[PDB]
DNA sequence: GTCGG
DNA sequence: CTGATGCGCCT
DNA sequence: CCGACAGGCGCATCAG
């Protein structure tokens, strides 16, 4: 990576602030940083060349300085020696263990995921599903299985109705060659904006999921949201897959365009895209477009017939899922 | 931590 | 019980 | 120099 050091140290950095600090102001700045540096096509000569750079300011130009100058980051060095900070850090791991359950655990006296086995009774569920499979949701999965996984999904939504419509979103629309987890949008015609005309729609597909074994543990759900964890069936005599977190998401079918925006990403894209949509007077979520009035709250839905649409909104030129990432 | 007005 | 708030998650 | 920083689902907790 051609400026690697650098975005390797904003993001620990930004993972810092996030998870010991609990400064999620200064956690996104870091990451603004990070993707500005990592995007451009240079290799960065000193702090000011960086600070010529929107996101990066007169702190990190410093910090830039002082690691490009000496290999490495007295303030992020402290961090890592400091027993407390590494800790909390490595708890928030888990799924299910942010910032502030982190802390707490850490206060208590639990700092390793021994720790964290002897005090199962202290997790929640989705704390005891992250805690479980621990090692599995830090591998990343290859496209192939992504693939399969894919046919999997879509098949079996297909079995419950040939009118729903899942699609894989994530890095996975954007292209890329691993995920880290998956993310499915799901339609059906009778979910709109305007009407629910079935109820359990997003239920019933969850259950025949976890009919066929694929869906094995369930960390929230409810109607139109699904989070869990499932796994590719593998062969006679075969190592098992590692269990993988997968994300569904029933969205309304007139919703589509902003839903599939939404959920393909990156995150930095779409905080990015969002501020850009607040600037041009407009705010965007999942559901819909809608203007910013003088007092600064949303009109009406904006129409909306493609992703392409959002864009023209909001004056950017359009770009493919494979261009919005990093 | 950064930045636009 | 309702309604509010905040966590931790997702992109 | 000082607010604004993206937006919201599901869950857990709390006041009443
Ligand atoms: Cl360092
Ligand atoms: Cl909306
Ligand atoms: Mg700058
Ligand atoms: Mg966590
Ligand atoms: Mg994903
Ligand atoms: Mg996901
Ligand atoms: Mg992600
Ligand atoms: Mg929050």
């Amino acid at each position: 990576t051609l400026n690697g050091g650098i975005t390797d140290m904003l993001t620990e950095l930004a993972n810092f602030e996030k998870n010991v600090s609990q400064a999620i102001h200064k956690y996104n700045a870091y990451r603004k940083a990070a993707s500005v540096i990592a995007k451009y096509p240079h290799k960065i000569k000193s702090g000011a060349e960086a600070k010529k750079l929107p996101g990066v300011g007169t702190k990190i130009a410093e910090k830039i300085d002082e690691f490009l100058a000496t290999g490495k980051l007295r303030k992020l060095e402290k961090i890592r020696q400091d027993d407390t900070s590494s800790s909390i850090n490595f708890l928030t791991r888990v799924s299910g263990i942010g910032p502030s359950a982190a802390r707490k655990f850490v206060d208590e006296g639990i700092k390793t995921l021994e720790d964290l086995r002897k005090n199962e009774d202290k997790l929640n569920h989705h704390q005891r599903i992250g805690l479980k499979y621990f090692g599995d949701f830090e591998k990343r999965i290859p496209r192939e299985e992504m693939l399969q996984m894919q046919d999997i999904v879509l098949n079996e939504v297909k079995k419950v109705d040939s009118e729903y419509i899942a699609t894989v979103c994530g890095s996975f629309r954007r292209g890329a060659e691993s995920s880290g987890d998956m993310d499915v949008l799901l339609t059906h015609p009778s979910f709109t904006s305007e009407s629910t005309k079935q109820p359990k729609l997003l239920h019933q597909v969850v259950e025949q999921l976890q009919k066929v074994h694929f869906i094995t543990d369930t960390l929230s759900k409810g109607e139109t949201k699904f989070m869990g964890v499932c796994q590719l069936p593998s062969k006679n005599d075969e190592k098992e897959y590692p269990h993988r977190r997968i994300d569904i998401r029933l969205i309304p079918k007139d919703q589509y365009y902003c839903g599939v925006l939404y959920f393909t990403g990156s995150d930095i894209f779409n905080k990015n895209m969002r501020a850009h949509a607040l600037e041009k007077g407009f705010t965007i979520n999942e559901y819909t477009i809608r203007p910013l009035g003088v007092t600064g709250v949303a009109g009406e839905p904006l129409p909306v017939d493609s992703e392409k649409d959002i864009f023209d909104y909001i004056q950017w030129k359009y770009r493919e899922p494979k261009d919005r990432s990093e």
